[PDB]
């Protein structure tokens, strides 16, 4: 049920000079990934999996929403939750899929790069969505980040992450926490997203001088709250209430990632039907918990690497990748 996709990224201009062969290859139709494990491409050993989805080298940002977030926007905005996890070693482009780049030179505004990766693209659409059909809408975002077990908030510019967050479980509702001091800036329009972006990445270097490879070894989870009133052409005004969550994990490259490592075991667990689930064992898997054979849908995009060096981490990924799919929870 927990839908999984591949995303593999092409040559870097360093790879591209060094002529280099890729070991791997994507069949979007037949949504399978090929990858060679052994030397020669005049003749050599494969391995192939089978995604819901597989996205080679030449795949733009674009075509990645389109195709798997775009659906995913509709289901929150009916008022439900979604969860988008990207998994990868460091380096195949976890961070590129979920929140993209900016193009050099200035060429283009932030709404029109095409370089833009999920968050923003996210956030501008649910702005041209409900707008462009008049609905009375309100949109909260919030970026909790795990380091080392701990809880850090890089949004709120009252505190520096230097602050470490506290999470208690949430008696209201089963499967759920608070996090004490947990920031929810309101975005009011269009205009106000990229600011609230601008001053995530000034907090994001922060951490990064403050915490070793901060960048490598962190999980971060941006969520975008939508609470609705969609008042038709009749007048029925519908209560809506849909979250999204759009996580960057650690880099899946094998000190010790307590989150990862419990994130791995409990998809162990629920592939494996046992019984006990140990989301309790880390803060991402607690947080995130519904998202983990619980009633969100969920997606998962792998990412992957095409270079004959990074071999081994990218069949590790793929294997990992491949057993998510049989997670189910809805
Ligand atoms: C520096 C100015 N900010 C900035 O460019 N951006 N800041 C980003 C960003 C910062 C966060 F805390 C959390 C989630 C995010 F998405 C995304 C990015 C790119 C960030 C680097 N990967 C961007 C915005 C709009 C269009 C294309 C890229
Ligand atoms: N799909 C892609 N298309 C073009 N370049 C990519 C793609 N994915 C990753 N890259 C490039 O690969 C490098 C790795 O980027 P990054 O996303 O930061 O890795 P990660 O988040 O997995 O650690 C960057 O220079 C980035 O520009
Ligand atoms: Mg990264």
């Amino acid at each position: 049920n927990i839908q999984v996709v591949v995303r593999c990224r092409p040559f870097n201009l360093a790879e591209r000079k060094a002529s280099a062969h890729s070991i791997v290859e994507c069949d979007p139709v037949r949504k399978e990934v090929s990858v060679r494990t052994g030397g020669l491409a005049d003749k050599s050993s494969r391995k192939t999996y089978t995604f819901d989805m597989v996205f080679g080298a030449s795949t733009k940002q674009i075509d990645v929403y389109r195709s798997v977030v775009c659906p995913i926007l509709d289901e929150v905005i009916m008022g439900y939750n979604c969860t988008i996890f990207a998994y990868g070693q460091t380096g195949t482009g976890k961070t590129f899929t979920m929140e993209g780049e900016r193009s050099p030179n200035e060429e283009y505004t932030w709404e029109e790069d095409p370089l833009a990766g999920i968050i923003p693209r996210t956030l501008h659409q649910i702005f041209e969505k409900l707008t462009d059909n008049g609905t009375e809408f309100s949109v909260k975002v919030s970026l909790l980040e795990i380091y080392n077990e701990e809880l850090f908030d890089l949004l709120n510019p009252s505190s520096d992450v230097s602050e470490r967050l506290q999470m208690f479980d949430d008696p209201r509702n089963k499967r759920g926490v608070i996090i004490k001091g947990l920031e929810e800036i309101t975005v009011h329009n269009k205009d106000e997203v990229y600011q609230i972006l601008e001053k995530g990445a000034a907090k994001r270097t922060t951490a990064a001088t403050l915490m070793n490879a901060y960048s490598s070894r962190s999980h971060s989870v941006f969520s975008v709250t939508i609470h609705m009133k969609e008042t038709t052409i009749d007048g029925e005004e519908l209560v809506k209430i849909g979250k999204l969550n759009l996580v960057d994990l650690a880099g899946s490259e094998n000190n010790i990632n307590q989150s990862l490592l419990t994130l791995g075991r409990v998809i162990t667990a629920l592939v494996e039907r046992t019984p006990h689930v140990p989301y309790r064992e880390s803060k991402l898997t607690r947080i995130l918990q519904d998202s983990l054979g619980g009633r969100t849908r969920t997606s998962i995009i792998a990412t992957i690497s095409p270079a004959s060096l990074n071999l081994e981490e990218t069949l590790s990924t793929l294997e990992y990748a491949h057993r998510a799919k049989n997670i189910l929870n809805k």
